């Protein structure tokens, strides 16, 4: 289950999360999965970065889930589980800001 991952912080909204995640303190990758304030059954996964031009700044990734089982940000990279797309996007960037590090602290 999703909401025993602690990574997991369920009905937050997008400002709630930029304010855990505008901290000096979090390094590039500090991320956290919440529900789409949108978007019914779908996920949001926001992510911390870092650069010269931007600063601290946040990301937030759409992630959908199929009926027939399936994550994904993109259709193309599937997983089986929110929690094997986690994983994978911790050890890739691919598209991401920057691969998933440290869950966002509160
Ligand atoms: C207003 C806003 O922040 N929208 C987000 C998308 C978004 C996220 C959460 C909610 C919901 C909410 O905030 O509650 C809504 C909404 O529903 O309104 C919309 C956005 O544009 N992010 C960017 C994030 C930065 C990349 C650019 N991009 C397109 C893209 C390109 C490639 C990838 C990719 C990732 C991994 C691997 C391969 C490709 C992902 C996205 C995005 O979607």
């Amino acid at each position: 289950s999703i909401q025993a991952e602690e990574w997991y912080f369920g009905k937050i909204t997008r400002r709630e999360s930029e304010r855990l995640l505008l901290n000096a303190e979090n390094p590039r990758g500090t991320f956290l999965v919440r529900e789409s304030e949108t978007t019914k059954g779908a996920y949001c996964l926001s992510v911390s970065d870092f650069d010269n031009a931007k600063g601290l700044n946040v990301k937030h990734y759409k992630i959908r889930k199929l009926d027939s089982g399936g994550f994904y940000i993109t259709s193309r990279t599937q997983f089986n589980s929110l929690q094997q797309l986690v994983a994978y996007y911790s050890k890739h960037a691919d598209g991401l800001c920057h691969r998933l590090t440290t869950v966002c602290p509160t």
